[PDB]
């Protein structure tokens, strides 16, 4: 039985057994679902998440435990994924992490919200600043259907 | 209810919870629809609106509350595309803002206006000139289709 | 100029110079937009309309004239995509006519209606029942997006 | 607030102004989510409803609240269409209707249940028997990506 | 030097080496322009034409030489499908043909006239009537983009 | 845990909750995989399955067994498709059913495999005469 | 050494392991290149194949050569594809099969002839008569880019 | 009625309103047409034009009957680009402006002429260099398909 | 008789013919299976594999045979893409390599690990940091159907 | 029709009327086949050809025939996007020119051979340096 509050304690990790190299590890999590915080309106988004790691991987099946637990809590978009990078930033230390989410639209709108880091002071800090500053450089098109 | 000319008092803002991170929000608008100036013949658009907010963010509703205030205001494209930027610039202060409509075409033209600001003598003001520079290097095949 | 409230006499037509055989005419409607009759909140859609003509056919500028009359008025899309029928066939007296409107989404929900008509009692009449009995059989893929 | 407990009584209808001619109205519900009766576990979909009215039209936000409430409840997949075309259906009184979802996988493995209606003896019962023999000759290429 | 007058007696063809059986040939014509008859306005159009040959065959060339007369022709686009298929049918007395016209839009909307034909009292009759009542059964996207 | 020796015992039913009307039930499963009829080199497919139910209705985690025990199992594709439509029919004892498996092309050759059924002596049995006729004029 | 004067002579067959079945065995030429008659230019084209066998099946390494001794032959497009398909017909005795060209534009007219058949009195020739009255339904779309 | 001989003069412009900041505005014309200088065959192009307005901007529909002028004018297709920049310079004297011709094939041959132009001097004669170093470093598939 | 315990004792090597030059090798395995170490559970991907080559070239025969030695072995997604790299690595000693890996989902999470090499010192060393910096800067829209 | 040997001697030029300013043009030809190097199999390629004029410009029909003479001729890869290159530098004598050529994969290869010229003492030497540094980076 799952909680639907925010929980981040349930995300674990494992060890890295390739330390000594750079490579990305994405997950795309179409499933996504909480609520709006005035009145309690379920939303929904699509959102990926690409990180390079040190020591500590996210393991899935908690990454899901993690992201159902938003279903009854009521946050904004931009805050929701700047969270969710906030959390797996702690729980991992990683050279560089995005979260980019895509939501279903409200009135007419859809809000996609980017956000990445890099480990303070290196060169993935830089990247970080060079994906942002070359972010959606070509924004896809959306017509709401 | 729903004013129909140019309302820029409806937008509102909310307090930014992660001031100390740069991140974009994107609101895709692909409802937006406005009037020509001398004709009175409307116009429809494809707004996409990112931004790397500072303390204030743009609400949602009120966004859409503001575009809805175009749907009986004449105007041409590229200075509906500035006037949008422009009362969202005052409104939120942000680091970043850039506002790339697609416009419908009329005599077989469909035109494009992208315009970008970042806070004067900031690092914000070199990306505002990085993706204007760089700006739609590859434009996308149209055919009116 | 442009009335933007229902205004079916700006229809028109000129007559058919290939009335001995049959032969579709489809209208691509992408720019329709209207308000909803209780909140005043606007909607948009893409419509298409296929017709066999008879003696008569619409006049483009026209349609786009009745279309824009629409505008400005509340309806439901359901009503809506039958009353533009209507008015089609009074104003043609075709042999076959269809009208599918493909509107954007209102709460997660997008509504696409579908109506079809041939002249009473003739082969047409079978073809509409046909064509509506068949539709649609494989809904296309939405998303939202 | 809201509440996700199954509730089919927050359907409303309004009277069908077209009684005197057929034609089909589809909704497209891509944020349709639910909960395994078992483990708990959320469960989404994308489902489209389509229908031809007889005298009364279900109104599209009250199947929106109508389709959030089953948010927090659990249930199989294809009990899940047969109740939401049954609650349809008494809402109703279609002539035809029709409800196909389709499911995101679980262990790799989507179920995609389609079910349909026709008013009992009138020509619709041959209708529902006729999409029903020719329901998904050619079905869709599913990689689960 | 080319006739942008009105010529179908530029039109040629060749026998035919596999009379015998029954095969199509499809001619995309993506480069199709004529003028607007009380404005003199261009339109433009993707013109595709799909036959099953008899006796004789279309030469392209000739096609070609036949689709540029009507670059100062002033015709509706019905008129226009419906006249490019009449010629052809005299030049050839093909066995089935038919002639899709996809023009580019003028006041927000677009014009897409299909018209076909099979030899009187044959199976490409019934063919031709199969064709036209199962004619645009999905219509296809457009957003005049 | 997992049996990767065919084991048609996994399969689990659950009482069907509406039996006065026909609907259908489609599982896409395309992460299907077994030993080939001879190598023994392996062989991929997406598997299309569609049915009316009667009374019963196939549990799908048990489905989702029931195919991966086909991993480490050699048989030729035919079969391989009917077994699995048998042992479904015997599960489920359904109205109709018809199983369509999507090989990886491993010459030029798709080889798509296509079965059906209908409960004889019924409309079903027309209707898996109908399906299967037109099925092959386009796979 | 290659031969480039056409020469049905190098095509090879051998045995159908699935006699009892009928299965699609698709071919798939994106490089096929000829000669016009009239001229000596040359041409290009991409070369769809599917067919099903009965006891013979072509080699296609044999076929790919089969396929460059057009390179120096001299006849139109529809001539060119009833001719591969006639001379596998010859080789194989096939159950069914089709040959569907895609050739690129000359004068802005592109040429697709497709052609098909079933051995005679068989479902097969039934089955390739359905296949030429609902060929290429919806044409894809051309621009010659 | 019109005239499609090469007509300059037909250019207009407005006051830029938004002279304090850079921005770009981007006009697809997807129904360019022209003729070869010799032959007088007919030549057609999808032409993207991206400029940074000073303090004149082109007004739409002046630079539609421009673009029509060249309807039976010959011309190679590389000057008819330069021609197109060059008139627009005159007229606007803008910062920045760049035109990019994709034109169909001729023989399986089509020539994508790109030009652009920095005011002299200014940091846009820099920017120009940058964008044609760094023009098509990854150009687009083509097959004349 | 094969094998399924892990085995890149399997792997064979040739010469690569195109010393001189840098040319990307591509294979492409869309149905590669293993387990999960975890419980036994097995998992599906798409394999993408791009490298450089030096002396060496990997025979594609023993790389299908190697790759279906997983269908027995217990590993997570990152690993397993890093340790088909480190096997490549060894067997080639390439310029440059990449294996890009496409898993389908598990409790509706599908995780796509990326990785890359450049030979020590060299630009490829650098190739790879650049393509790591720029790795999947749009990702593809998932929504897994 | 027409030749199919190897014949530079057919490509033909007009002045360029626009000398002031650098411009780009681009060829897309995707119909280019020849001979290969060695068994006598034709191959097939899409090629792409940009080049920033300086007073002299290749006649498209002129390039078209030239291309075609490469139908019935052998060579190896690199050398014949050389000779395309050169004949054309040797032609216009341009700033600037590229020709990218994609083979259609004959092993797992791709062979896409990329040359570029500058012309010698200028920027555009350090250009071609630049283009040739950034292609490989991702063809
Ligand atoms: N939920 C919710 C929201 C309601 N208004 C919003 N406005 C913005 N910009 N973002 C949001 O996430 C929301
Ligand atoms: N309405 C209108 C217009 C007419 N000419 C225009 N020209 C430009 N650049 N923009 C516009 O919005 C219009
Ligand atoms: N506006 C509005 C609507 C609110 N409910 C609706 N329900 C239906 N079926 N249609 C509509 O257009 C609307
Ligand atoms: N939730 C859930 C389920 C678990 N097994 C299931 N089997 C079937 N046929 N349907 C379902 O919805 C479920
Ligand atoms: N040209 C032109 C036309 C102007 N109005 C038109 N209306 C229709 N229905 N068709 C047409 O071709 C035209
Ligand atoms: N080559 C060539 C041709 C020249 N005119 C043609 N006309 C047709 N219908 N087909 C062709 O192949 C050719
Ligand atoms: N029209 C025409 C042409 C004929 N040869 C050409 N060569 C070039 N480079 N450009 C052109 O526009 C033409
Ligand atoms: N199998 C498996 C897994 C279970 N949790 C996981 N978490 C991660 N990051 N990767 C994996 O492969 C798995
Ligand atoms: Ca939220
Ligand atoms: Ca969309
Ligand atoms: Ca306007
Ligand atoms: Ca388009
Ligand atoms: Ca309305
Ligand atoms: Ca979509
Ligand atoms: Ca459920
Ligand atoms: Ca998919
Ligand atoms: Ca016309
Ligand atoms: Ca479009
Ligand atoms: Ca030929
Ligand atoms: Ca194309
Ligand atoms: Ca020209
Ligand atoms: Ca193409
Ligand atoms: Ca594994
Ligand atoms: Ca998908």
């Amino acid at each position: 039985n799952y909680l639907f509050e925010y929980a981040p304690d349930v995300l674990e990790s494992f060890p890295n057994k390739h330390v000594n190299r750079d490579y990305f590890v994405k997950f795309n999590c179409p499933e996504f679902t909480s609520l709006a915080p005035k009145t309690g309106q379920p939303d929904f988004a699509t959102i990926y998440i690409s990180y390079i790691p040190d020591e500590k991987m996210v393991e899935s099946k908690s990454l899901k435990l993690y992201l159902f637990s938003f279903r009854n809590h009521g946050d904004f978009h931009e805050d929701c994924m700047n969270i969710i990078m906030n959390d797996l930033i702690e729980l991992m230390d990683p050279r560089y992490i995005e979260v980019w989410g895509k939501f279903t639209p409200r009135g007419g709108i859809s809000i996609d919200p980017y956000t990445n880091y890099g480990k303070p002071g290196t060169k993935y800090e830089k990247m970080a600043e060079y994906r942002m500053m070359n972010h959606d450089l070509y924004p896809e098109t959306i017509d709401n259907r």
